């Protein structure tokens, strides 16, 4: 309620503070800012009302919206000035997409506080999820104020953008894993290149997520083989990296159950998916529909067991089998 105080006392336009750096740049960007603000307010007030209905409330968000938005940006752009050379500096707030995220970000703080649900607001500004993704810890880290029930509203949009977003069709993550830190860094990679550094951060941060949740499952139902547990990561983390087309409009832990069930059943071990699927509804976000509701191929969908058998085997057996030999694949890092 304090960050909500400050928006509402606060103007419409940009500090002075903050212009200075618009007039630091080498290519001014206030006008090509403020007309983009002016322009997202009709697409925001449009599909705004239609889910809302007849109110104003709309002009009412976006306001508010870009109220964070200019205290944010004034706020980042105060480490990235010593951050960044000046044709980095102004490449930055030029930039499109680094606007259409930090203004999305606001915005969703705002309708959060007030509540059209994450990720409506991507929708509705047709932003890729891995784009918007780049902005969220800058955004946390430059804006003090938010409250404890804000950030970690802002790391659920991130992990499930991580777990599943960033992971559609269409999505540019899948055009920069075929090639192969702040958020200006990532927002400054040409789209033509060198390794990214957008890649290598998502990665890293979906490998510590996608073992955190395996290892939460395998303290509760694999104790009897605790060896079990690198075993199922290597799998998992060997699928993560070569073998990522699978994740292509599926879910982290779509992958992850199936590398438990299938490392324990090449050991011998008879632990059925029924105890998995039970357990794994008690996960601190899991809906039932994660596996409920699993794609197998060309559109159609089924439940996880079937998924398993039809796809997940297709492409592992060769992988899979590798582990009951007499010379198993080598165990890979646990994530730091």
């Amino acid at each position: 309620q304090q960050l909500m105080m400050i928006l509402n006392s606060a103007s419409d336009q940009p500090s002075e503070n903050l212009i200075s750096y618009f007039n630091n740049c080498t290519v001014n960007p206030k006008e090509s800012i403020l007309k983009r603000v002016k322009d997202i307010g009709y697409i925001f007030k449009e599909k705004f009302a239609k889910a809302v209905g007849q109110g104003e409330i709309g002009s009412q968000r976006y306001k508010l919206g870009v109220r964070l938005y200019y205290r944010v940006m004034e706020s980042m752009l105060k480490s990235e000035e010593e951050r960044l050379s000046i044709q980095n500096f102004s490449k930055l707030l030029n930039d499109n997409i680094f606007h259409m995220s930090l203004l999305a970000c606001a915005l969703e703080v705002v309708m959060a506080t007030y509540s059209l649900s994450f990720p409506w607001i991507l929708n509705v500004l047709n932003l890729k999820a891995f784009d918007f993704y780049k902005v969220i810890k800058s955004f946390i880290k430059a804006e003090g104020n938010l409250t404890r029930e804000m950030i970690k509203h802002l790391e659920r949009c991130e992990h499930r953008i991580m777990e599943s977003l960033a992971w559609l069709s269409d999505s540019p993550l899948f055009d920069l894993i075929k090639q192969s830190h702040t958020a200006a860094d990532m927002y400054l990679e040409p789209v033509r290149a060198k390794k990214s550094t957008s890649l290598s951060l998502f990665y890293k941060k979906v490998y510590r997520l996608a073992y955190l949740r395996l290892n939460t499952l395998c303290e509760r139902l694999l104790s009897e083989h605790p060896e079990l547990e690198h075993i199922i990561w290597t799998l998992f983390q060997h699928t993560l990296q070569n073998e990522y087309e699978l994740m292509r409009d599926r879910h982290l832990d779509q992958i992850m159950m199936c590398s438990m069930y299938g490392i324990c059943k090449v050991k011998n071990i008879d632990l059925k998916f029924k105890i998995i699927v039970t357990a794994y509804k008690d996960l601190p976000h899991a809906v039932q529909e994660t596996f409920k509701r699993v794609l197998i191929k060309e559109e159609e969908y089924d439940s996880i067991i079937v998924f398993y058998n039809s796809v997940f085997m297709q492409r592992l057996k060769t992988n899979i089998l590798q582990y009951a030999s007499t010379r198993p694949p080598t165990l890979a890092p646990i994530p730091h």
